[PDB]
């Protein structure tokens, strides 16, 4: 029987009719949205849901006989799992994002279509590029969310007052979002000097965002 | 008669003549601006108007014998043609967009001026090399548009309490507008994590972009 | 006393000269923003200003004659007249702003160090080449800019009551600053569907404004 | 003992304990965060980290023994010294920055580890190629933060009142921060052509930015 569904599990229609699933559940997904819509058709969806899962736990069963330890190592296929494995977990109990995460499953567009696959595979190459200057901003990140919470987190600790807010702060300064009249002018209503702080933050980190986007152009 | 007026059309005359009607009713459209203008000029502008969309209609039915099929497998010729049917639509009934729109003849001026065209069509052609980081942009937005209806449209439904309002506010957050001070600072009073699905959702928008820019920086 | 003074004018003395004094007005210029400042050396101050004005008018009395008609056929050279042609319009009469416009004058550290002269060239040389895109951009402005005065102005005339107005607005949304909280949001309290009209401004403005930037880093 | 010392300093161990030390530290010092985690083992902390300190003293100190000359002309060198000094200057008391200035030691895992070594040294190269840019750019906005402050500042004066404040705003105008609604919307309510000071400002400083960036991607 191996090869019997060795066959099944290749077929062009397999891959194709799952692909079919996707876009359905994911117009489905669309659908649960509303509130009105809930009200007519809710369990027509709840149950085709539910329909479109087993189907997704089948498959994911039929392609590790035909694969073996071949499909856990297989990027693209530990997904699908995992974002079926989530799409699983009782509609109960523990926490309840792993009900909205279940929305995750409409990612397996990205996994089951090729093509999608190049572009992702494509940008996510770029990572292991990027890796040396993560690394320097998150150090950098690092010591200076640290001195600004001891800088400004007694008089501002909304923005300041812990080491995450300082990192939330610094994002948001970072990310160019508010910083002046949000964040570095009510600072200097009390420590006129944080100007000395945050300017020089900004043109390190842009700078440095600029030198990885120039990087991304080495090829 | 065709090959008298294929060489009135094709001339040089005609489609400067043309052109000179083009930065005349722009200016004259800038000048229905004006309520002051209006109150002086308002019948000169309007009569003036209903003469350069007769003259575009003259010109777009003569067009159409020199050219027959061809005509309507020219791009920047069906536009043309669509351009002044919307300016043919008359002043009354329906929608008034449709009297707005009018001033989108003003476009013909990219259409019946070259280098214009080839700058345009230089834009365009980069689109196409767009076509898979676009797709797999919307389908990200899609997903996550769904997910935060859910998650926070009970609280604050002005910017998450429909599919539709998730995704002009996830349209806000990537443009980096106002995204912490505006949305994600009031989000976190509620739902303390929010952080943790806006800070990913900049890195990977922000990444995907900037990957569609050395593309860019490619061809 | 022609090649008297030719060999006065050409000197790197007579350079290293200006430049000195360029320097110094500039610092000078610094010390006039003292309220304090100018209590205690005001008239010190007014005095030198009055001093360089004259030894640069001198200057390009003498520079002309050295060159005839090739100073008025060299850019930097015509700057350095009709910036010093500025700083002479007297103190009372006429606009006031042209008291202000006398620290136009320190450009002449760009005009007068060939070092800069370069760089500064280096810029300027990139615009020929935006120039059709510049125009295309320009084009696409005046036309929605119409459309916003016609669609925002009896509801929204601060933002968009005039022609001018929509332009100031829409240039704002194109900076991206505050466009959604600002400005859209705003309007789709009235107008629901303005956000059909400003998300495709984003896109075309931001799209054209990625390909004038790959476009200069391949010139 | 020369010797001796040089095959210690010189040696992997020696390098390898030092960076154990700094991931120590690091880790020593955003505990130090908590307000909470001080009242419990805030004695275990400060004792270790002037431990640490002394490490640090004698590793320099020893390290010059074994370099001399060679180690002041070397910047990573140069750097740990003026990092460590820092930290040895006591609790007390002038300007309490000192002691917040401290945890710029962490940079010292910039230091010690090679890569980030690699990788720091290659931003930095760029700067060189930056500072005919840089200056530029710097004697523009010396240029502009005068005339704003002498054309805004009597009734603007949080905003541009002294030279260094409209130091301050130009560069928020710049990182184009609520430029717009923040600054020049009400500039303009009194002053109704600031606009004809602002956008040509963004413009040249808009451009500029990007040339560098291009400027950049040369390199
Ligand atoms: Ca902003
Ligand atoms: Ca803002």
């Amino acid at each position: 029987m191996y090869l019997r569904i060795t066959n099944i599990v290749e077929s062009s229609f397999f891959t194709k009719f799952i692909i079919y699933l996707i876009v359905l559940n994911g117009i489905t997904m669309g659908l649960e949205t509303s509130k009105t819509f809930m009200q007519s058709f809710g369990v027509y969806t709840t149950l085709f849901n539910q329909i479109v899962i087993t189907i997704f736990t089948i498959e994911i069963i039929l392609r590790i006989y035909v694969h073996r330890i071949s499909f856990f190592k297989d990027p693209w296929s530990l997904f699908d799992f995992f974002v079926v494995a989530i799409s699983l977990v009782p509609t109960s109990s523990g926490f309840e994002i792993l009900r909205v995460l279940r929305v995750l499953r409409l990612f397996r567009l990205v996994t089951a279509v090729p093509q999608m696959r190049k572009i992702v595979s494509a940008l996510i190459s770029v990572i292991p590029g990027m890796l040396s200057v993560i690394a320097l901003m998150t150090l950098f990140f690092y010591i200076f969310a640290i001195m600004a919470t001891q800088l400004f987190g007694e008089r501002f600790p909304e923005w300041f007052g812990t080491l995450g807010e300082s990192f939330y702060t610094l994002f948001q300064v970072m990310t160019l979002d508010d910083w002046s009249d949000g964040i570095v002018r009510p600072l200097m209503e009390v420590y006129p000097y944080a100007w000395v702080f945050f300017i020089p933050f900004i043109f390190v980190v842009t700078f440095v965002m600029i030198n990885l986007v120039v990087a991304i152009c080495v090829d």
